[PDB]
């Protein structure tokens, strides 16, 4: 399963089970986090 690991570009791909796509409102800093 090719998914966005801890802190990976999730713009088009989703974060792996356990991480969340944390992105700013401006449209940047879109990275996965263990939230």
């Amino acid at each position: 399963g090719y998914c966005a690991e801890k802190g990976i570009r999730c713009d088009d791909i989703h974060c792996c089970t356990g991480l969340k796509c944390k992105c700013n409102a401006s449209g940047y800093n879109c990275v996965c986090r263990k939230k």
